[PDB]
């Protein structure tokens, strides 16, 4: 049986932010949906302008098919029963809503503008810009009009009062990642009655991420299509697929129509590992679920790609890489900071099993730090003196970066033939290489093994933060961290936890902040790193 | 105003077409049959495409084309397949009448009477055009003997052509006519396959719901046409953006040309020419379905294999290859390109510690050209081979010429950084990583130098090739590469060779040059990047 949403075409637009707690968040905060919940602040918005936001908002509520009319045309009036009733969207507003809107550009342009008011009459406005009464009389009025879609563009109290009588067949709602004062709030999204069913790309604007989401109402040449079936044709169309695996597993993953936001090119891959992965044993002794190279891009300009469907913390990464650059091949430089990334490596037990029986213990042997700074030198222990032995990787890739910046020879390599079994391992980022065009520099690191489940997260966050590094000290912005993947793999054990994790939607990305009086790679120490709204979801144990 | 029958009743045409026992065209691929049998007897792979469309029905849209057709004449689903008699007669008896379609059957000297068979008897065309009037059907293929598909062009009564290129020689004594290009193009490709010892593709010539707001939503950001870049102009790639669908996995390289010189960064180089430059690219070419050498352009192997065994034996002397007539490291081993990297005290054509001798010798000290190295350095092609005999899980069977410390004593750095493999179920694959790719010219031989590579590799340790994958680094395209790289890009590519290895070499140091045969290379013209 038809219902009014339905036939009338009638959503919702949004766009809310955070929201401030005078009460100092002493214990960690929890986030969800919710957590974006700011409208308004003294009859404006509470960040005053989103130039993003605002292009958005136009462009839906002004968008019209005309092809695809008809077919509401005929449901309405049939719905009517009736048979008789340029082409534009209605927006439905509340009064101070309407009032907030500069003179200039109101009405509201190409749209039918429609206004909930009890102390508004028609005497002192016109025609084309319709005054109603009630919540009531709208349905009424859409009945009488040619439109294509109707936009509840808001008003707490109208949003507040629109959803409690189940009039928004959809919710266009805009994450503004910043937390700004408010005074009006959107109401709260029971899960039973919307879910999101589109996650947008993230992006920056007016210093601040967003991104775009869909919620819907939940239910409680022709012959250019069959060519396509034909070159099909050699397919396996089943039931069971390789690695027992269902569907129930990844009910809301699936659900999703559109997952453009960039966190889905890590869980992507982990998807198709799980559906398509190749069982192998390992020298650990667990078994995974591997395949053989992928490719993920991060726009570094418009967000620090922090996973957002578990917390992940950074003290540790970004000290081992202020470590690396230091040179150093000392673990006990990093157990003294609580840093134990390399704890398991440098145990007498792993040493020897390495063969390296004449290693001091947490002596790492001449791995990634040793390698950027001294390259072809001689490695004694991890207490000798270094100084201008061996090959300044890190300091010629900086120079060519800023002297020649067209260079294609722009690599920064760990992986020394030479020195390889006097490392506690190899390393598993092989290289980095570099791009700089037009003041921006990018950066590619090729992986060789990739733990999807553990390991891939931090991976990601240590190059983009590192991409930042040399960016800043190279006077350049930072514009796409580039991670090849070879053999990607997910362990067992982390199987039932990557399920888990597959079916949370991302929020919006945080921000990374450099302390920009820094302008040598050697100078960043731990306090000249910020991670900005960092939004979340709990924290996963994989193992 | 008035529609031509062809359309009404959706009457298309399907056939298969091997080589016939050089310059290569669309009518290089025209062999039909032999002896009143297909001239390769039996393909599996073409027969399941032959059965999949003939049979395929799709009953949502059937109500729409009998409205076409009775609004024409004033007024289980199965397709119907027309064949000429001497090809029903080929068919076996027991696939007799072909399954899950209403058989028509063109003939003379036979009629209703001679067939015990639930088949329609039809002695003209004419009358096909008649019975498709009265029968209920989906759609209507013309499944050939050689006289009835040329009659059936002649009369232009098909809509479209579904092409299968069989890329191998038979004896034939039937052909496919000589498809006219201005009455039918090309529109579509497939991937290429191989089946009963052959590759083959599948072509396909042509005649001359409320979510999709929120689509047309997400792209609200999205960039004008006018201000995407370079000047580039519609005519140019006319061809290239006239295929609906570019399946043929050739499209992996032309692809990158195009998102290059559409969307790529101009920039200055170190050889003055300048490029247009993207970063970061991948592809993937299935080994055991293809041998991916290009075929929009007329490549050799000759040189790139005897390269390929001179790094194999650790070489670094260029006069072994010029010697043999191959110059592809000859001007990177001049007095002039060698007084220029200040390698002032090296002998010409001694281009110092380059791939060879990083694959043999890494970490040795380098000498000169004719030093013996034996027991010097680490010879990482031999580890890496042991690793994939002995523990093929590993994650660690990489090959790596990018010796940091020996970088300035090269002739040049390497470009091809690293190879890293992959085991599973005795199967190969192959990553190679480019720090930089001249996308005209080095990129098509650096695919097709890997890819033996990993083929010669595979054998060795008893696997099978699966995929060699390709990563780029500084993708560019040379200014000068331009023009010709327009011409190319217009070329629709031909089903790709195969390369045999003589299957009695098992050690990676035994090859030699008569050991490699590349078979059924079909391909465009020549050209001169110049
Ligand atoms: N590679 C492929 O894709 C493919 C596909 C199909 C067939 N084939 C091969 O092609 C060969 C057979 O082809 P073909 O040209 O020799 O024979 P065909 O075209 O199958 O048959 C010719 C016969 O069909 C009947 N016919 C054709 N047009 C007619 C018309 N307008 N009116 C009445 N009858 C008509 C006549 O039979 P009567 O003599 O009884 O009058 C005529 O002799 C075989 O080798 C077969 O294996 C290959
Ligand atoms: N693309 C193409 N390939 C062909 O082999 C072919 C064609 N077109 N057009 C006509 C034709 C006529 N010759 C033949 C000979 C035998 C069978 C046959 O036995 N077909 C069965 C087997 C299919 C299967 O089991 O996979 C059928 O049901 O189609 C069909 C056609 N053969
Ligand atoms: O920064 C790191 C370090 C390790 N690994 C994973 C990949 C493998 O699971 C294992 C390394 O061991 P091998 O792959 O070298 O055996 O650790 C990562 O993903 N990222
Ligand atoms: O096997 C090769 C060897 C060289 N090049 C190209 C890429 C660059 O245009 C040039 C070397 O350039 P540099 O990056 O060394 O400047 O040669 C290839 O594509 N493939």
């Amino acid at each position: 049986m038809e219902q009014v949403c339905d036939v009338f075409d009638i959503y919702a637009i949004c766009a809310c932010c955070k929201v401030e707690s005078k009460n100092e968040g002493k214990k960690n905060e929890v986030f969800n949906n919710y957590t974006f919940r700011g409208l308004g602040n003294k009859g404006v918005l509470p960040w005053k302008c989103n130039s993003l936001d605002m292009k958005y908002f136009c462009a839906v509520t002004t968008y019209v098919n005309e092809s695809k009319y008809e077919k509401l045309k005929y449901k309405r009036c049939k719905y009517l029963n009736k048979e008789t009733v340029k082409l534009q969207n209605v927006v439905v507003m509340g009064r101070t809503s309407w009032e907030s809107i500069p003179k200039k550009f109101k009405p509201l342009s190409n749209r039918i503008n429609v206004i909930l008011s009890r102390t508004l009459k028609k005497e002192d406005f016109d025609e084309d810009v319709y005054i109603i009464n009630k919540v009531e009389d709208l349905i009424v009025l859409l009945g009488k009009l040619n439109y294509y879609k109707c936009f509840i563009i808001g008003g707490s109290v109208v949003y507040q009062e629109f959803l409690e009588k189940k009039l928004i067949k959809k919710i266009y709602f805009t994450r503004i990642n910043s937390t700004y004062e408010c005074d009006v709030f959107f109401p709260e999204i029971n899960e039973n009655e919307y879910q999101i069913i589109s996650v947008s790309d993230v992006y920056t604007s007016n210093n601040t991420t967003l991104d775009f989401i869909i919620y819907k109402k939940t239910n409680n040449d022709d012959e250019e299509e069959d060519d396509f079936v034909y070159f099909n044709f050699n397919k396996e169309k089943e039931e069971k697929n390789k690695n027992s695996i269902h569907p129930n597993d990844f009910q809301i993953y699936n659900s999703l129509k559109y997952k453009y936001h960039p966190e889905y090119q890590y869980l992507n891959i982990i998807y198709d590992i799980m559906m398509n992965g190749n069982k192998q044993s390992d020298r650990t002794g667990v078994g995974v679920l591997s395949k053989f190279g992928y490719i993920m891009k991060f726009d570094l300009s418009q967000y620090f790609p922090l996973l957002t469907t578990k917390k992940l913390f950074l003290r540790g990464i970004i000290e081992e890489l202020l470590w690396f650059i230091r040179g150093e091949t000392n673990g006990n430089t990093l157990l003294n900071k609580n840093v134990r990334i390399w704890e398991a490596n440098g145990t007498r037990e792993f040493l020897d099993n390495r063969k390296l029986f004449h290693r001091e213990v947490n002596d790492l042997g001449p791995i990634y730090g040793f390698q950027w700074r001294h390259f072809g030198a001689e490695y004694t222990n991890m207490y000798d003196n270094y100084e201008n032995k061996g090959v300044d990787q890190l300091k010629n890739i900086i120079n060519l970066i800023k002297n020649d910046p067209t260079s294609r020879r722009i690599l920064l390599c760990a992986w020394n033939v030479k020195d390889l079994d006097q490392m506690a391992l190899p390393p598993c980022h092989i290289l980095c290489q570099f791009y700089v065009f037009d003041g921006k520099l990018s950066c590619i690191m090729y992986q060789r093994s990739c733990d999807l489940g553990l390991g891939v997260p931090f991976n990601i966050a240590s190059y983009s933060i590192f991409t930042h590094m040399i960016a800043q000290v190279c006077n350049l912005q930072p514009a796409q961290f580039i991670h090849v993947l070879g053999n990607a793999h997910v362990y067992n054990n982390h199987i039932d936890s990557l399920k888990i994790q597959l079916n949370r939607i991302p929020y919006p990305f945080p921000t990374l902040k450099l302390n920009p009086d820094i302008k040598n790679i050697e100078d960043f120490t731990i306090s000249d790193f910020t991670i900005q709204n960092y939004v979340h979801h709990e924290k996963i144990s994989m193992d």
